[PDB]
RNA sequence: UUAACAAAAGUAAAUUCCACUGAAAUGAAUCAAUCAGAGAAGUGGAAUUUAUUGGCUUUGUAAGAAAUUCAAUG
């Protein structure tokens, strides 16, 4: 009933095709703070402190927050991107289905 | 030729941070390295160090001193 990341992991990547996704921490944050943020994914190895930062403006603003099992180097690579992620923003989903 | 201590016309090198933005066709850089979505490069700023103030030229001290000449103190 584990290991459903060749889920999500395959969801993001219809986003890199057709979807929008603003990648980073900071970056991330803007998007919460606008209504542009429809999904918030968490790597497993974000820190804890501003990790709790970004579920609290969630709460806020009323968005759904995903908690990645991987890394966020998992992240990056399941992005198809050859740094590290570590909070992830998706602004929409073309043809995707993580907003359902 | 110019001191301690202070001043702030003009103008430096290096490092670390801040704001805007978000990098893949990956870029930025050193003699070497090294660094970046926990955020590079770019632009604009802040700070600290550089034999006292604030590093260097410059200024007050201060030319009245001192050095090199001349005349018989100037």
């Amino acid at each position: 009933a584990k290991k459903t990341q060749e889920g999500v992991n395959s969801k993001l990547a219809l986003v890199t095709k057709s979807g929008k996704y603003v990648l980073g921490t900071k970056a991330t944050l803007k998007t919460i703070r606008d209504g542009k943020s429809k999904l918030v994914i968490i790597s497993s190895n974000c820190p804890p402190l501003e990790r709790a930062k970004i579920e609290y403006y969630a709460v806020l603003g009323k968005v759904q927050v995903v908690h990645y099992s991987g890394s966020n180097v998992d992240l990056g690579t399941a992005c198809g991107r050859y740094f590290s992620v570590s909070v992830l923003s998706i602004i929409d989903g073309g043809d995707s289905d993580i907003l359902k």
